[PDB]
């Protein structure tokens, strides 16, 4: 448990600072639509880490702060900031994703850049403003142990002398919803329009290259526009070189910005959910009022979903290791750095 705390902290720093010098190394016309919310991820994943040496000494002592009142305020703002701006980053990411290849307005209409542009600034702006009561409510001070003190969200400033457990539930409600609930859904109905357009897929013929489309079809031979290609009656021919079904190929279009996309969105969502569904069932535990034995078990997997959550920051740049093919191209490029360093050194 303390070790695998120590592990994350060292490929954290190294991961996500190599994600963020690739990015930035890359020239300012050949940027990927995708890289502003690839470029911010990586910053809110960064800051994320650097909290770490403060969250892992606390838990080593059992629940003792060392640090501060400042310190303790400042950690827990940007633990939720980034908790936040991270799940924006996907929502950015699955809606450039639907701009790009479902295209529901004009072309020169869409403004993909523009769209990426102020999505990014509304994110970053927002993360701050719903995370804000967060680093109001946190102080330090003595609970139960009275010699070791202890970094808690200290509902007293707003609640009255029984409406402690209403803000605790109306808070907590509320940071599932905007931090998981609202991303969750948008990124589900992004990734449902993206293979609704892609389900009808595309055949080109081996001998002439007629590209067949389903949009489009054929009606000058009968084939009426949103037919599918193995719904094409059998008698029908190319229209181009009378070839027979049977002599066309299907298009397998190498999505590698989706992959990329689906691939961070299944992690994120393997490593958020364990966290949310815990601290929901905890929230839905004092008004629903569940058995005993069960609130036992909520009590003891939270610190562990504590754990899972922050192996996600330092598993999204194995996963661009694995799945971008532009990441892998810049790693090998990062050692022949090294090898001209070594070679200007010598030389
Ligand atoms: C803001 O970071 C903190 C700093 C110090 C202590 C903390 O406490 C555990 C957190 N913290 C908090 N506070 S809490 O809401 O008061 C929490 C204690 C809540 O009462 C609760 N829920 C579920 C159960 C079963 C019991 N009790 N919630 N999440 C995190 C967190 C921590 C690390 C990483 C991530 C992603 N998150
Ligand atoms: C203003 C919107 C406030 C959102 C609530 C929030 O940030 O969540 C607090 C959470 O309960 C802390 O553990
Ligand atoms: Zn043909």
């Amino acid at each position: 448990i303390p070790a695998i705390y120590m592990l994350v902290f060292l490929l954290g720093t190294t991961g996500n600072g190599l994600v963020l010098w690739t990015v930035f190394r890359s020239s300012r016309e050949k940027r990927r639509s995708a890289d502003i919310f690839i470029a911010s991820l990586a910053v809110a994943d960064l800051t994320f880490v650097v909290t770490l040496p403060l969250w892992a000494t606390y838990t080593y002592r059992d629940y003792d702060w060392p640090f501060g009142t400042f310190f303790c305020k400042l950690s827990s703002y940007l633990i939720f900031v980034n908790m936040y701006a991270s799940a924006f980053c996907l929502t950015g990411l699955s809606f450039d994703r639907y701009l790009a290849i479902v295209r529901p307005v004009a072309n020169a209409r869409l403004r993909l850049r523009v769209s990426g542009a102020v999505a990014t600034a509304v994110l970053w702006v927002l993360a701050a403003l719903l995370a804000m009561p967060v680093m109001v409510l946190r102080t330090t001070g003595d609970l139960c142990n009275t010699n070791k003190v202890q970094c808690y969200m200290d509902y007293s400033m707003v609640a009255t002398v029984s409406s402690e457990w209403a803000w605790e539930v109306g808070l907590g409600v509320s940071s599932t919803t905007v931090g998981f609930v609202v991303p969750f859904t948008i990124c589900l109905t992004c990734y449902f329009f993206i293979a609704q357009t892609i389900a009808m897929k595309k055949y080109t013929c081996t001998v002439c290259g007629y590209i067949y489309n389903p949009e489009d079809g054929d009606p000058d031979n009968g084939v009426n526009p949103g037919t599918d290609f193995k719904d094409i009656p059998d008698d029908w021919v190319c229209p181009l070189c009378g070839v027979g079904k049977d002599q066309f190929e299907e298009v397998e279009e190498r999505r590698r910005l989706l992959s990329i996309c689906v691939v961070l969105v299944v992690t994120f969502a393997l490593c958020w959910m364990p966290y949310h569904l815990v601290k929901t069932l905890y929230m839905l535990g004092s008004l629903l009022h569940w058995p005993c034995d069960f609130d036992l078990f909520l009590m003891n997997i939270f610190p562990y979903c504590t754990c899972i959550s922050y192996v996600n920051s330092c598993l999204n740049p194995f996963l661009y290791a694995f799945f971008d093919p532009r990441f892998r191209q810049a790693c090998t490029s990062m050692l022949l750095m090294g090898q001209s360093r070594l070679e200007v050194l010598f030389q």
